[PDB]
C-alpha cells in the first residue's frame, strides 16, 4: 500500500523462459489482492508460453504488482515463485516490458535463474474519455473488451414490477413532448408467448408451472388467467419449438436451503412437462452455485402497420422469473391481496411454518425487468443457444438460417435520427463450462474481455459494465439491488483477515472512489442505494446474518472513503448527504371486509409479530444501476461476489442509453429520466421539484428526510394510518468516523430476533455467502 492504482491495468503475461502431470499458470496480484491468472498450460513443462492478455480494472493500494508461478498438478499442486513490479515502474503511465526474476519465499532467485516475462501499461481513470462525463455523444462506442457488442436500433421496455394498475403515474413529462407511460411486464410477457408461432426458449432460476400471469380482473385479457404451465404445453403441442433451461435445483447448497435462500420449484416443473411437447431441461451449474438467469426468447411478428407476415425476435431480461412469489404491483399489498391475487400465490418465506391459512403479512415483491427490441434480442438468443449446446437437450435449436424467408436477420426497429431510438450491449457472467462457443485462443479471448479460470474461459461483462458505468458518472448513481457488498481487499482487518474473504469485485469500491473524487473536484454527485431489509429468508440464520455482516463491512468502508475526503477538504458534513442506503417496507392499518385466516402464528414468534404489528419489508429483489439520468443496467446480476465474477452464478443483463437523450447539454428526459421518476414516485408515494435533479443537495436531504420519517411509521409501537410511501432509511447509522452502528433501541429488525448489523458465521465458508 503506498500507491492508489484507480484505472485500467493492460497486462501481457508472455512465458517463463525456463524452468530448471504439469499444469503450469501465473497469478497477478495487486499487493495481496488477486486481480487475474493464466490459464493451465501441459505438455511445456520448462518453457510454459501462455501469451495472455488481461484488462485488469484496479481500484488498489499497492507497493508491488506481484506474480506468482504455480503448478496445479493433481498429485500435488506447487509454487514455483513470485516476480516482482513495484507499482512505481507504472504509476506514470508508461509501458513497462521487463524480464524480472522468479524469486523463492526468501526473495532470492530460484534454482536456475528463472525469470517471466511481463508488459504492463497502467492507465489512471482519467485518462478515458468519459471519466466524469457521461455517455457524452450519439457516437459513443459501447463497453469495451466484451464478447457482445453495442447494438444500434434499439428499442427497450421498462419494466417496474410485474403489473402496474390503470393510471397509476403522475405526469412526468419527456422530452419529445409526452408524458412517461409505464409498461406492464406480464401482460407483455403474456402477449410475447401467446403469440409465438416459431419458438420460445426460458431460462430462470425457477419456474413454476402453476402461476398465472394475468391476474388484474380490471385488465382482463382473453386466456390470460391459464397456467404458465398450460400455456407453454399448449404452444409445444402446436408445434412451436418451445426449450426451458431451469436451474437443476436439486443440486442446491442444503444450509442456503434450509436457511431459506434457495426458494425454488425448478424439479417440480421439469415433472410438469416431462411427456409434453415442451423441453425442460434441469441445469446444474457446473453446484456449488445456480444457474440464475432470467430470460425469455420469442419470435414476434415484425412491427408493419400494413403487415409483413415476417417475424423478429424479442428478448426478456431482468429479476423477475416466472415462478411463485413474483406477481406484485407498485401497491405491494401486505394483507389486501391475500383472497384476491395473492390466494394461490402466498409467498413468506422469512418466517417457519408461513401459510395463507395463518395470515399475512405476505412478502411484497419490488423488482424490475425488461423487454429488448432490435439485434439485441438476438443476443440473448445466443446466450441460449451457447448454453443449449453445451448443457440442453437435442439437436432442436431452430435454425435460423433456414427460416431467412420467416424470421429476418438482426434488425433495427427504428432509424438511428429516431429520438426514441435505444443503443443497447448485452452483458453476462458465465464460464465455457455453462456456454459453448467462445474462442479458444488467447488473442481473441482478450479482445473480448474473456480472463482464465481455474479451469473454463470466463466472460465477466457485467462487472466491467457496471466499472464502467460507475465510472464515467457524472450526476448521481441510483441502485436497487438484493444485495449489497463486496471489494473485500480493501475492507478494514477487522476481526477478519481480508484476503480470506474473496468477494474483490470492485463495484462498492468504484463508487466511493467516485464519490471521493467528486469531493476532491468540489462537484455535486450523490449516491442512493435500496437493498432489501434484508436478503430472503430466515433473518436469524446463519446466512442471512453472514450477509449483513458482509453488507456491514462494506458500508464501513465506503463511509470511511467519505469522511476521509470531507474532513481532507475541511468539510464538517453528514456523509449521507453523498452516500445514502434505504429498504423498502409497507404497513397497513385493518380496514373492513380483509381476508380472515382460519388460524393462527404461534405465540411469540416473528410470523405473529409481523402479523400483529400490521408491517414487513417489502422485498427488494431488482438488479438494477441508472446513473445520471441517462444509462441503465437491468439485469439478474446481484451486488456481490456470487454474481460478479463470472464463474460463480451464470447471470445475465442489459445496458443501454437513448442517444438523443443524454445529460450532456440539456438534461435527460428520456424514458430513462421517466422510469426513475415512475420508481421514485412508487417509493416515495409522491414526486417533488427537487426530484428531477438527483445531485442537488435539496434533493438527497429531502429524500433522507421522508425516508427518516417512513422508518419512524414503520417502527413505531402505533399505527393509526398506512405508510404513505415505502422508502425506509436503513435502519443504521454512521459513526463519526464511518462505523456503522446500530439504531437506539433496534439492535433486531422490527418482530424479530435478527441482528440488523449481522453476525459472521464460524461454519460457513464465505465462498457461500459473498
Ligand atoms: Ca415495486
Amino acid at each position: 500500500a503506498q500507491h492508489l492504482l484507480h484505472g485500467t491495468l493492460h497486462a501481457t503475461i508472455y512465458e517463463v523462459d525456463a524452468l530448471h502431470e504439469t499444469q503450469l499458470y501465473a497469478t497477478i496480484d495487486l499487493q495481496k489482492a488477486r486481480v487475474g491468472r493464466t490459464r493451465k498450460i501441459k505438455n511445456e513443462p520448462k518453457n510454459p508460453k501462455w501469451y495472455e492478455s488481461f484488462h485488469i480494472y484496479c481500484a488498489h493500494l499497492a507497493s508491488d504488482i506481484i506474480f506468482t508461478v504455480k503448478d496445479d498438478n493433481p498429485i500435488g499442486a506447487t509454487l514455483i515463485g513470485r516476480a516482482y513490479i513495484p507499482v512505481d515502474q507504472v504509476i506514470n503511465g508508461e509501458e513497462v516490458d521487463q524480464w524480472v526474476e522468479i524469486l523463492d519465499n526468501d526473495r532470492n532467485p530460484i534454482q536456475g535463474g528463472s525469470k517471466i516475462h511481463v508488459k504492463l501499461q497502467y492507465f489512471h481513470v482519467e485518462e478515458d474519455r468519459n471519466w466524469n462525463m457521461g455517455i457524452k455523444s450519439a457516437k459513443f462506442p459501447g463497453v469495451p473488451y466484451t464478447f457482445f457488442s453495442q447494438r444500434q436500433g434499439c428499442k427497450v421496455s421498462l419494466y417496474q414490477d410485474a403489473h402496474i394498475p390503470d393510471n397509476f403515474v403522475p405526469r412526468i413529462p419527456l422530452a419529445g413532448g409526452k408524458n412517461y407511460e409505464p409498461q406492464r411486464c406480464w401482460e407483455d410477457i403474456f402477449d410475447a408467448i401467446s403469440n409465438a408461432k416459431h419458438l420460445i426458449y426460458i431460462t430462470g432460476w425457477s419456474v413454476y408451472a402453476e402461476i398465472a400471469l394475468v391476474r388484474d380482473s380490471r385488465r382482463p385479457k382473453p386466456g390470460g388467467d391459464v397456467t404458465i404451465g398450460e400455456l407453454l404445453k399448449k404452444k409445444a403441442s402446436e408445434g412451436v419449438r418451445v426449450l426451458l433451461l431451469v436451474w437443476d435445483d436439486r443440486t442446491s447448497v442444503d444450509v442456503l436451503k434450509k436457511d431459506g435462500l434457495m426458494a425454488t420449484h425448478d424439479e417440480e416443473t421439469e415433472n410438469f412437462f416431462r411427456g409434453s411437447d415442451v423441453h425442460c431441461i434441469l441445469c446444474p451449474r457446473n453446484t456449488m452455485f445456480t444457474h440464475h438467469q432470467k430470460i425469455v426468447v420469442v419470435d414476434s411478428e415484425m412491427p408493419s402497420r400494413g403487415g409483413s407476415e415476417m417475424r423478429r425476435i424479442v428478448s426478456f431480461v431482468g429479476g423477475i422469473d416466472l415462478c411463485d412469489g413474483r406477481y406484485d404491483t407498485p401497491f405491494h399489498s401486505l394483507f389486501r391481496t391475500l383472497d384476491t391475487v395473492h390466494h394461490d400465490d402466498f409467498h413468506q418465506p422469512n418466517f417457519t411454518g408461513a401459510a395463507i391459512t395463518k395470515g399475512g403479512p405476505r412478502e411484497p415483491w419490488h423488482d424490475i425487468h425488461s423487454r429488448l427490441e432490435g439485434p439485441i434480442a438476438w443476443d440473448v438468443m445466443y446466450n441460449f443457444e451457447q448454453r443449449w449446446s453445451k448443457q440442453g437437450g437435442k439437436d432442436i435449436l431452430v435454425k435460423l438460417r433456414d427460416l431467412s424467408d420467416i424470421i429476418i436477420t438482426p434488425s433495427p426497429v427504428m432509424f438511428q435520427e429516431d429520438h426514441d431510438v435505444w443503443n443497447v450491449q448485452l452483458f453476462r457472467s458465465i464460464d465455457g463450462g455453462a456456454a459453448a462457443g467462445f474462442p479458444e485462443s488467447p488473442e481473441a479471448a482478450a479482445e473480448a474481455g474473456l480472463v482464465s479460470g481455474k479451469d473454463n474461459i470466463i466472460d465477466r461483462s457485467i462487472q466491467d459494465a457496471y466499472i464502467h458505468a460507475i465510472r464515467r458518472a457524472k450526476d448521481f448513481i441510483y441502485v436497487e439491488n438484493q444485495y449489497f457488498l463486496g471489494s473485500s481487499f480493501a475492507w478494514a482487518a477487522d476481526g477478519i483477515t481480508p484476503e480470506d474473504i474473496n468477494a474483490l469485485h470492485l463495484i462498492p469500491k468504484e463508487l466511493s472512489l467516485k464519490i471521493v473524487s467528486k469531493i476532491e473536484k468540489g462537484e455535486k454527485f450523490r449516491v442512493y442505494v435500496v437493498v432489501p431489509m434484508w436478503p430472503e429468508g430466515l433473518p436469524e440464520s446463519g446466512s442471512v446474518q453472514a450477509i449483513l455482516d458482509w453488507q456491514r463491512r462494506t458500508m464501513e468502508m465506503m463511509y470511511k472513503d467519505v469522511i476521509q475526503a470531507l474532513r481532507a477538504q475541511g468539510l464538517e458534513e453528514d456523509p449521507r448527504n453523498y452516500l445514502t442506503f434505504f429498504c423498502l417496507g409497507n404497513r397497513e392499518v385493518k380496514k373492513d371486509g380483509e381476508y380472515e385466516p382460519a388460524e393462527k402464528p404461534d405465540p411469540d414468534t416473528d410470523y405473529m409479530r409481523a402479523q400483529e404489528a400490521r408491517r414487513f419489508m417489502i422485498y427488494v429483489h431488482t438488479k438494477m444501476m441508472i446513473v445520471d439520468d441517462e444509462y441503465i443496467i437491468i439485469g439478474s446480476a446481484n451486488i456481490n461476489q456470487r454474481s460478479m465474477d463470472g464463474a460463480r452464478d451464470s447471470e445475465i443483463a442489459m445496458g443501454g442509453y437513448q442517444p438523443h437523450h443524454l445529460s450532456h447539454r440539456q438534461p435527460a428526459r428520456g424514458q430513462i429520466h421517466g422510469f426513475r421518476m415512475s420508481l421514485w414516485y412508487e417509493h416515495l408515494g409522491m414526486l417533488d421539484e427537487t426530484f428531477l435533479d438527483p445531485s442537488s443537495l435539496e434533493c438527497i436531504e429531502k429524500v433522507n428526510r421522508i425516508s427518516d420519517k417512513y422508518w419512524d411509521f414503520y417502527s413505531s409501537e402505533s399505527l393509526e394510518h398506512d405508510l404513505p410511501g415505502h422508502l425506509l432509511r436503513y435502519p443504521i447509522g454512521v459513526a463519526s468516523e464511518g462505523d456503522i452502528t446500530e439504531l437506539p433501541g433496534f439492535e433486531f429488525f422490527p418482530d424479530t430476533k435478527a441482528r440488523i448489523l449481522g453476525t459472521k458465521s464460524d461454519y460457513l465458508p464465505p465462498i457461500l455467502t459473498t
